[PDB]
């Protein structure tokens, strides 16, 4: 009661090959659903179409979500990681919950009184067996804020199950979170928890300096021929023939290659200048969307592909990018100066542009009378010989995602970026233990529905150790570093304004340093 | 599985990720080209951002167990999905793995 | 230039603040940072012990030196003492250069 449970550690430590980023924050937990598990469906949320239909449950539990890069790295630390390392991956995590206070608010006569209840507890358990629906990795809100000065409130845990419209099917499951071994904590008690990440590939935080279709020696020809000429060129009567040429420094497009660009699933190309777009509502009609059990879902951000070709910054794939929102930006139909559209153009070297055909394939058998026809390949699954890069990471974006427990998954790297994990950091769930108001003086079999209004607060630390892969570039000229532009501004970037509101002006990725292909 | 691969979110929280929501100013009389972005939420579960995609496909023809609902033609071989190998066609059967029908 | 000891590593700055304690949050999740706090302030004691090295005066001068002394004349109130209202006041600025030494 009169002794702190922990201290405030919120700094990074660089040990050459690794970096340990600690981050403490203050949280607040209200009582959700008034301590009840309520069944929710698309009909309770005000009904919807069949594509938006759902069936799940709300629970009285809140959960901690530190699955974003800005909860761990400061804008400076991120820049020191982005400009010097070629890859990075997390090694171990260490979550701690302390300095717990369970305040009891009693609203009597318009006058609000908040007093601490020293004997009240909170339950907090971590599902280490992944027996509960994993909700993190869906890019939801409620993360430790990016700025350490502010306090956040803990999001409410709710899960979904199978549905047939707004109804439940036979296999729909109901999970009671009270059926797990929680750990009651009064003020004075603390919660410590450690976790060590499985072996996941380093995140390639570099761009390639060579294009996958220009990996030859521009001074030498090949010893391999290709159909160069099919028709004797002129006379007056040019006829059918067969001429073969050797690929050379002038026919780089016709040369023979060993590899192919990564897979594709074509996207619609919209312009940031609305005057260049067709005047129709194609936000849903012209979108690329997978079909699953009769209902359509937006492929967004979809698999990994370049945003635009050379010199076309104005164009972005309709769904193929991560769009973050500037500070304070609303929720609905916000305009384009209220969001920050990421630019995945550094992978145009290996991955095909999201808004263009993958290739062209012959669709018939040319003959004396039939001539050579060809089609455009919009969707192209992997093939032996393909090579591609994964989506970037974004200091504001997600860190990991749980690889779904299926018996088949190809290249389980999350489409939103990050590290795909089969055993991701577990979900730390926490709620305020109910404290009933004065019960009747005569026995009533009915469950007590009157409770003492309370909420808890306290601090939370999260230490993560990251393994780095230092850059050993033997390049001669200088590289492209991330730098704060030297020009004078009204307010510093990644700093608080004159009202104390912290804001991240732009989305920072990792691909700055270059490397050969 | 008791969860659908396209419903692995928290139905109480919105996302911090936006998506092209509106492309045309809605009404006036003269609705024109614009660009509006919304945040995926518990009501737009279809527009939210996902990390995964459904397994691969090789589409099949759909026949009804009640023969009165099927087209009156001999498509047992003509309307079948079949791979080509060395000049000869073979029935893809049972083929790769896919669900038989939708709900109901 | 204002006097004192120039130090490359001076006593560090001890910074202190009251840790925020949020007022009752909404019963529905709002992504916005909490701006309502419980009004509080802290008090307590603070000690600061400093050890000073001295350099005693070894003057071999013959006549008396100039010492700092409270003038013997009677006043209304003692110097460097509280007045009749409990308000402590330092009447004049006292320097160190009193003792003399050769050049
Ligand atoms: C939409 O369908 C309609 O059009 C398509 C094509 O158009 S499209 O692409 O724009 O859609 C037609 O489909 C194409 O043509 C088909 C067809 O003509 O039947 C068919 O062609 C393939 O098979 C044909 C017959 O082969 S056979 O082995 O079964 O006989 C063939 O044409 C025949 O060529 C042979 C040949 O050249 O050998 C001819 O045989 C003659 O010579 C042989 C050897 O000669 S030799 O000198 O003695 O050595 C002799 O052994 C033989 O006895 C002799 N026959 S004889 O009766 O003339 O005496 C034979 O006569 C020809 O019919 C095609 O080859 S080709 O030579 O015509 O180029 C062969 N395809 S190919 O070799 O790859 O070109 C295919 O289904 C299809 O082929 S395609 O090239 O891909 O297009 C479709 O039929 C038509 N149907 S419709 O809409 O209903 O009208």
């Amino acid at each position: 009661v009169g002794n702190s449970s922990g201290n405030w550690h919120c700094d990074s430590t660089w040990m050459g090959d690794r970096v340990i980023t600690t981050s403490t924050r203050t949280w607040a937990l209200p009582t959700y659903n008034n301590h009840l598990y309520k069944q929710i469906s698309n009909s309770t949320s005000g009904g919807s179409s069949n594509d938006n239909a759902y069936f799940g449950y709300s629970t009285p539990w809140g959960y901690f979500d530190f699955n974003r890069f800005h909860c761990h790295f400061s804008p400076r630390d991120w820049q020191r990681l982005i400009n010097n390392n070629w890859g990075f991956r997390p090694k171990r995590l260490s979550f701690k919950l302390f300095n717990i206070q369970v305040k009891e608010v009693t609203q009597n006569e318009g006058t609000k009184t908040i007093a601490n209840n020293l004997t009240s507890t909170i339950q907090v358990f971590t599902d280490s067996e992944y027996q509960l629906p994993y909700v993190l990795g869906s890019a939801h809100q409620g993360c430790l804020p990016p700025f350490p000065a502010d306090v956040f409130m803990i999001p409410q845990y709710g899960y979904l199950t199978l549905n047939n419209g707004s109804q439940a099917v036979g296999r729909s499951s109901f999970y009671c979170l009270e059926y797990f071994p929680s750990q009651m904590l009064r003020t004075g008690n603390n919660f410590q928890f450690t976790y060590t990440f499985e072996d996941v590939p380093f995140h390639s935080s570099y761009a390639h300096s060579q294009s996958l279709d220009r990996l030859m020696n521009p001074l030498i020809d090949q010893y391999l021929y290709y159909l160069s000429r099919t028709q004797t060129t002129g006379g007056t009567t040019n006829t059918q023939t067969l001429g073969f040429s050797q690929g050379g420094p002038n026919t780089m497009a016709n040369q023979a290659k060993n590899w192919l660009p990564g897979p594709c699933y074509r996207q619609q190309r919209v312009s940031k200048t609305s005057a260049d777009n067709n005047n129709s509502e194609y936000s849903w009609t012209g979108a690329t969307k997978y079909h699953l059990n009769g209902r359509d879902s937006l492929v967004n951000p979809g698999p990994a592909m370049a945003s635009h070709k050379d010199d076309e910054e104005k164009f972005f794939p309709q769904s193929g990018v991560l769009i973050f929102g500037k500070q304070g930006s609303e929720k609905t139909n916000v305009d384009i100066e209220k969001v920050m559209i990421t630019d995945e153009e550094e992978i145009r070297t290996t991955n095909p542009v999201a808004t263009e055909q993958y290739g062209s394939v012959s669709t018939n058998l040319q003959r004396g009378n039939r001539q050579a026809a060809t089609a455009d390949v919009n969707t192209q699954g992997v093939l032996p010989g393909m090579v591609w890069q994964d989506r970037d990471v974004y200091l504001q974006g997600p860190i990991w995602a749980k690889i779904p427990h299926t018996d088949g998954h190809f290249h389980p790297s999350p489409l939103m970026g990050g590290f795909g994990l089969k055993h991701p950091p577990p979900q730390i769930l926490i709620k305020n233990t109910p404290v009933p108001a004065d019960p009747p003086t005569t026995f009533n079999q009915s469950k007590l529905n009157s409770f003492i209004t309370q909420y808890s607060t306290g601090q939370v630390s999260v230490e993560i150790e990251w393994e780095l892969q230092k850059e050993n570039s033997k390049r001669w000229n200088p590289e492209i570093q991330y730098t704060s532009n030297y020009y004078k501004s009204t307010s510093v970037d990644f700093a608080v304004n004159t009202e104390g509101v912290y804001s991240e002006p732009r989305p920072i990725g990792t691909r700055y340093l270059t490397r050969n292909l």
